[PDB]
């Protein structure tokens, strides 16, 4: 009696409605879209095959489409250099190709379009996460070896703004550079080459010569990561967007800051500190026309993903390894992002230990719960805890996979989407959850070590829950 | 409110192997959960130009615990005959030949082949009847070689060279000519052959599915496009014994003795033509067939898994699968045609039947019915024991390779966008020959196979068919 009769997969497609999964594959190189009311994956597209020859495919964000399933179009970038090394894959490559591309991307109800490469034309190559503006006709992209932001222009292409921020350490010494505290200068950067360019192509302008693992923000006072400007790094991550407009919030993983940015004139305006225990905030001087500082005494924990609930009025950011939580700001003051105070945070007696990090998120379009993935290095099965976001205590936690990373929902709230990505090397998957029951109702099978994941969105209003206001 | 418990619970534990072709990737998933369970992507290797091309898998006591498997690439110019609007101008060489093996956890790169003996083959794979070796076939440079797994050294190799009667490019096949057929051996130090990457290249690609065509109007470049025969595959009698060579533009399957490795006997594809002609030996390492004529060409080749049945698809100027009476196991050359299935619906071209499985019990074969785009492409069901076609199934774009599990419940096969549009994994109960379901699928697959347990299962496996 345990083998089903012949069993149709339509039930189990059908429930879902037309939502379409957009994926990077990481080390695989490639870029897909699923039809999750089919089975069918509808395109795909493999960096190499156009030259790229070290095409990491790292992050990506899809704007408003009136009808996804005609077209869309989509931003996705990579890494390159040193990257290919730090996953374990016994490569005898010698010279990694130099990556750091931006693509843009469209579907045009048949196929992917390579439109054009943003980072050839702007010359800032950038390779952690992509984010929609709340518009969905402009993009920002982070990097945490080169510490640079940039918001971008879509119908143009061209750079709305771009800043470099710097730690100088107060103690020289690698082993306490961040603990013993220092100071971040954020700086507006202006293009140095002709067409008002940046100086930014491939490897250029990397502190680092590889990016921070998962996990493993604190490799690097242990110095187990070289490059040339180590106790100089701040690790930033993502530049996430206040959905009700104007603000958005720039994560520095080792110093554990959100830098929150004014979109109008181009300026840092408040640092929320992410360390239960410490300030809420701490101020930002203007120090010259174009550069500011923060000054901050000690830095009590690493700190890495964050977003804002779909209607902006709490932000989250999540401590990491020297404390595993969810700190919650109250965020509903829109006029002065300098009165924003920590209001709650989330913690379990299981995150004690180095690991599992609180990881990436995804609201409920109501605001409700808020899922958060449970990250941990091999071999302990990592997951998705659900949280209850009007009082801010974990409901739920689930196992799923090995290194489990993104999470989407679709727009009707109903379901989450959610990838795992095996290290690189072993199990990989697509999972689904009902939002109703919280429970697993399957698992799709997925050639990537994808670090994102997408619905591909029909509104702006759908960009609250998407890959605009949280990674 | 639906779980997909109950769709995986219908399958047995089996694992399901995939190219990706130009994803540059190989995959394992595991059709009893829905999880991926590894994957390796060649470009991290430093393979530039990673087609990940065509696969086969030996016997493994636990598939779950670990097994191991062949996968070849393609290279040169085969990048840029599917459309893809790249800017590449010297891709790289490939036909790389890749041992992998999976440790229950994670793929691990064994060797390159390739590398190792120096024959850059890069069309059709398949692994022999007792599971410790293999073949690799190539319709470029028109060479195939037999291997010993254990010790990753050719046992044989030979090269087949086409003189026409006519040397005018559109006459060079129809009005026959002298098939040369050449066992090779190594010329480089320490017993390696010098036919690593493009090097041997006849044409600049394999010939795409009614290509023979455009080889003829000049659309193919290359250095001896009056001299290929377009060699497919080295399918294997699940007998033991003898293989077929399949050589796609003279339509012929030549037999080969693996004991002596000497040819014995030409099958012709066409209908209305012999059973076969024979193989004249002219000096130690050398045998030639005479044509007078080449009616079509074929492509498709291979054994039913009792061995007593041999396909041959004719394709372009016929359409239709040829059948012998391959009952004799002592001696091929009395091997004679028994029936051919038609139907009004195959004329031409497409559809291009140019993959198969038969079930474990040989009763039906499962046949791919491949067009151009836009046409729906699909799966041909075949009576094989009366020769008839029974049914004709659409499932998606460019439907390429098909599976069975080897209890014979369900085809697997997978469909691959020509690279660029809808691709999947597609699932087919065989007693109803109805799809259950599509399973997504980044890939472009040219192959697929179920990882294998017995030697036994290789007779419905990548080894007796393509
Ligand atoms: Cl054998
Ligand atoms: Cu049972
Ligand atoms: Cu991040
Ligand atoms: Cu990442
Ligand atoms: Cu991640
Ligand atoms: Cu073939
Ligand atoms: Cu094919
Ligand atoms: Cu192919």
């Amino acid at each position: 009696g345990h083998m089903a009769r012949t069993t149709k997969i339509e039930e189990f497609y059908a429930q879902f409605g037309k939502y379409i999964l957009l994926v990077p594959g990481k080390f695989t190189g490639t870029v897909a879209a699923h039809d999750l009311s089919t089975g069918r994956t509808l395109a795909w597209l493999a960096g190499w095959n156009y030259g790229d020859t070290n095409p990491i495919m790292h992050h990506m964000a899809a704007f408003p489409s009136p009808d996804p399933y005609k077209g869309f179009e989509f931003i996705v970038n990579t890494q390159g250099g040193k990257n290919l090394f730090i996953y374990g894959i016994p490569t005898t490559v010698k010279e990694p190709g130099e990556g750091f591309n931006i693509y843009r991307v469209r579907y045009d109800g048949t196929k992917f379009n390579l439109v054009s490469n943003i980072a050839e034309k702007t010359g800032l190559g950038l390779g952690v996460h992509v984010t929609a503006t709340p518009d969905g006709k402009g993009f920002a992209v982070a990097d945490g070896q080169k510490d640079i932001f940039a918001e971008f222009d879509l119908a143009t292409e061209s750079v709305r703004t771009a800043f470099l921020v710097d730690w100088k350490p107060n103690n020289s010494d690698l082993k306490r550079a961040w603990l013993e505290g220092g100071t971040m200068t954020i700086t507006r950067l202006k293009p140095t080459l002709p067409g008002g360019k940046y100086d930014y192509t491939g490897t250029k302008g990397c502190k680092i010569d590889w990016e921070l693992v998962p996990g493993g923000e604190l490799f690097l006072e242990e110095g187990k990561v070289t490059g040339t400007r180590q106790t100089n790094v701040v690790a930033l991550d993502a530049f996430v967007y206040d959905p009700r407009g104007r603000w958005g919030a720039l994560s520095a993983r080792l110093p554990g800051v959100a830098i929150i940015f004014d979109r109008q004139d181009w300026e840092p305006v408040v640092a929320l500190v992410g360390a239960k225990g410490e300030p809420s905030s701490l101020p930002v001087k203007k120090v010259a026309s174009d550069t500011w500082e923060i000054k901050m005494d000690k830095v009590v924990t690493p700190a890495h993903q964050a977003g804002f609930s779909p209607d902006g009025k709490n932000f989250l950011f999540m401590n990491g390894v020297r404390q595993n939580n969810i700190m919650v700001w109250d965020t509903s003051n829109h006029a002065d992002p300098t009165k924003w105070t920590k209001k709650a945070v989330v913690e379990d007696p299981g995150w004690r230990g180095s690991y599992p990090n609180t990881f990436h998120m995804v609201f409920t379009p109501d605001g409700r719960k808020v899922y958060v993935t449970l990250w941990w290095p091999s071999p302990t099965p990592n997951g998705i805890a659900v949280v209850d976001a009007r009082n801010w205590k974990l409901l739920k936690s689930v196992d799923i996979g090995p290194d489990m990373q993104t999470l989407a929902i679709t727009y009707d709230g109903k379901y989450v989407v959610g990838v795992f990505s095996g290290y690189q090397k072993t199990a990989s998957g697509i999972v689904i959850m009902d939002t109703k029951s919280d429970e697993v109702v399957g698992i799709l099978p997925s050639v990537g070590g994808h670090h994102d994941c997408v619905i591909v969105p029909k509104t702006v209003e759908d960009l609250r829950c998407s890959r605009c206001t949280t990674t």
